């Protein structure tokens, strides 16, 4: 089984796709996405490691083909190393993706 | 000698997508990522402060038309002051801009 998932990557997405509306300011514009930016990764002691990480990971997949967001949107991804795994076999291979 | 070298956020704007391409292999991916991520934030006593205001400013970014970057750096950024500043002046502007 599988379903649901508490974790951050939908603020990101939001706010990183935020496009002026939200805010009809200038300064307003960071304002906002400000507090997503802080909620993004909103490093309590993770150096910048974790952040690395983040936007790292985030085009880590972007980069990838709509693939990884095909075994996302049908729900298997778990671990970077899983998805990147599904890419290479895919980009690599040419079979059931496993 | 005294350089100048300008690069506010470059390697960033430009690292953003940087295509999977294969990279001679998946992990290969983050390698090259981690690599401009890296220097992206870059750590130097720059607590969540810089890495909020990263995320804050590629957003800002993406959010406001590279018409923005351009009546600042005319072809890249320079200073999220100086983009929201032109919007400002779209919006309702006054006085010329520095």
């Amino acid at each position: 089984g599988s379903k649901n998932c508490p974790d951050p990557e939908l603020c990101r997405q939001s706010f990183r796709r935020f496009c002026y509306q939200e805010v009809s300011g200038p300064q307003e514009a960071l304002s906002q996405l400000r507090q997503l930016c802080r909620q993004w990764l909103q490093p309590e002691l993770h150096t910048k490691e974790q952040i690395l990480e983040l936007l790292v990971m985030e085009q880590f997949l972007t980069i990838l083909p709509e693939e990884i967001q095909a075994r996302v949107r049908h729900r298997c991804l778990m671990s970077s190393k899983e998805i990147v795994t599904l890419v290479e076999d895919f980009h690599r291979a040419s079979k059931k993706p496993k």
